[PDB]
C-alpha cells in the first residue's frame, strides 16, 4: 500500500486514514446512525456505541484522538480515525498508540 520514504514535509500515518479517493460505508452508516446533515455528532454515538458494549469512557476518547486535534471538529479522515478505532475495540483491541494502526494494514469497520 505504502512504503516508507524519507520527506521531510509528507505525513507518515495509516495510509486509509487521509486516502480522501472514497469515504467509507462505515461513514455513512454513521450518518444514519448519530451523524447529522449539520457533520460529525458524538451525543448519540455514546448510546449506541455503549449499546454495542463499548465504554462511553473508551468512546469519548476515540471521538478525541483525531490525530493531534482532539478540541477540533473532526473531519472525514479524522472520523476514519473514530471509525477503525470502535472497530479495533469492539476486536478487543484496545487503542494503545498510532503504532497499533500501523500493525493494520486495512481498517476494520465498526458492527452496529
Amino acid at each position: 500500500s505504502m512504503f516508507p520514504s524519507q520527506d521531510p514535509a509528507q505525513p507518515r500515518m495509516p495510509p486509509w486514514i487521509y486516502n480522501e479517493s472514497l469515504v467509507p460505508d462505515a461513514y455513512k452508516k454513521i450518518l444514519e446512525t448519530t451523524m447529522t446533515p449539520t457533520g460529525i455528532d458524538t451525543a448519540k454515538l455514546y448510546p449506541i456505541l455503549m449499546s454495542s458494549g463499548l465504554p462511553r469512557e473508551t468512546l469519548g476518547q476515540i471521538w478525541a484522538l483525531a490525530n493531534r486535534t482532539t478540541p477540533g471538529k473532526l473531519t472525514k479522515e479524522e472520523l476514519y480515525t473514530v471509525l477503525a478505532m470502535i472497530a479495533v475495540t469492539q476486536r478487543g483491541v484496545p487503542a494503545m498508540s498510532p503504532d497499533a494502526l500501523n500493525q493494520f494494514p486495512a481498517a476494520p469497520i465498526p458492527t452496529l
